[PDB]
């Protein structure tokens, strides 16, 4: 059904449905698809969804020159730990993403991959089924209880990352980044987001080391930089986003409540505009917004009043993707894409609208997303949510 109570604007008029370039692509619209975990991908060997996944982004870039950033995909086996998550390490699952990426580029929309590895966030069980580590920045501190509980009994306990262990990550990112490319993608995003292993060194709760990867804020961003330096090298500044979430507490990050997280967070993005200025300008800096400082809260709920990515502005002059709970606030939406290089996701909302891009264009109601079918492996709650057209044919009006 539609979203009680929403009472939709048309955003045809804004900004938002503005042509924009983005790294080697030419966008119509500013309307974009984040990156969404749908656990469709089959085990083993973490290989996308043949029969829907393909059906699922089609459907999503439908409207042409949008904007497609993938799920997140592990970059090798020890960067994962999720079974039904994909990766792009292999032969076998870039077949089935060049088919992914195929059905993207027929729409005349594009595709960007999501690199994620999962640090403390991971299964430690499931690693250790794999002969693999359970990877941290500090094994003095755990995500919470369950996992280190988890962790135990495994006889799986977290491993800080020497700087070895480092070296092969950037290792893992740079074959991944080159797959994706190889592939047909027309960039990638580093994750270094939502508690995720880049994000658990950039964070001072999570990253208690001594040595040059933590202690300062200089140290702590020094893996994340890292890896935007090679993928710069390797494919392209104009291939590679970065996304970051000042305010995240998901996945036991510190967000607002630690006074020194918006220095941390300046000096990535001072670094990066540093690049830039040097010419290796990235396509794009991703912000999750306090908006939604956890995506398991409904929207609404979870919103961090004390602090916003304004600072980031000042410091970053290239395209900024902001998300959190913009689809059920156009007034908000309205106000934040006046500014010229500002560019919105879309998650939950383009999980149950297809066609949310024309919804957003003329002001329709827009579909209920169904969180029990969020990582389900069916096509129910996958392909299977309406157009606009077909809901009112369904009575939904
Ligand atoms: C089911 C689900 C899966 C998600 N998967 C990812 C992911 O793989 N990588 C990522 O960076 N963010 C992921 N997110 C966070 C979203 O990209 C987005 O930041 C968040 O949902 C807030 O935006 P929204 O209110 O428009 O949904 C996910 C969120 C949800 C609800
Ligand atoms: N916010 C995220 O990065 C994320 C990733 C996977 C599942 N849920 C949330």
């Amino acid at each position: 059904p539609f979203v009680k109570g929403f009472e939709p604007i048309s955003l045809r008029d804004t900004n938002l449905f503005e042509p924009i370039k983005i790294g080697n692509t030419q966008l119509a619209h500013r309307a974009v698809m984040p990156p969404l975990t749908r656990m469709r991908a089959t085990h083993p060997g973490n290989i996308p969804n043949k029969e829907w996944a393909a059906v699922y982004y089609g459907q999503r870039a439908q409207r042409p020159g949008t904007m497609i950033i993938t799920e997140g995909t592990f970059i090798s086996p020890q960067a994962g730990g999720y079974d039904n998550a994909p990766g792009i390490w292999s032969d076998e699952q870039v077949a089935e993403w060049k088919n992914i990426f195929l059905a993207i580029h027929d729409c005349q929309s594009f595709a960007w991959v999501q690199l994620w590895s999962l640090g403390w966030a991971s299964f430690p069980d499931v690693l250790a089924r794999d002969g693999l580590r359970y990877d941290c920045a500090s094994d003095r501190v755990y995500m919470n209880a369950t996992l280190q509980e988890k962790a135990k009994d495994a006889n799986n306990l977290e491993h800080s990352l020497t700087k070895d262990d480092i070296k092969q990550y950037i290792k893992d990112y740079i074959h991944a980044a080159k797959n994706s490319i190889a592939a047909g993608a027309d960039g990638v995003e580093i994750h270094s987001a939502n508690g995720y292993l880049l994000n658990q060194f950039l964070d001072p709760h999570s990253n208690k080391r001594t040595d040059e990867y933590g202690g300062t804020i200089e140290n702590r961003a020094r893996f994340t930089l890292e890896v935007v330096d090679a993928l710069i090298e390797t494919i392209g500044p104009e291939r590679v986003g970065l996304r970051l979430s000042p305010y995240g507490t998901f996945n036991s990050m510190s967000g607002g409540a630690e006074p020194g997280i918006i220095a941390q967070y300046s000096y990535v993005l001072g670094e990066l505009e540093k690049r830039a200025k040097a010419g290796k300008r990235l396509a794009f800096v991703h912000l999750v917004e306090p908006r939604v400082t956890d995506p398991s809260l409904v929207e609404g709920e979870g919103e961090y009043s004390e602090g916003t990515n304004d600072f980031a502005y000042s410091i970053w002059k290239g395209p900024i993707i902001r998300a959190g709970n913009y689809a059920l606030h156009p007034e908000v939406v309205r106000e934040q894409v006046k500014d010229p290089r500002t560019l919105i996701g879309y998650g939950r909302f383009f999980i149950s609208n297809p066609d949310l891009v024309y919804r957003l264009e003329e002001g329709l109601p827009l579909n209920k997303y169904d969180r029990s079918t969020f990582y389900t492996m069916s096509a129910e709650g996958y392909t299977d949510y309406p157009t606009y057209e077909e809901a009112v044919d369904l009575g939904w009006n």
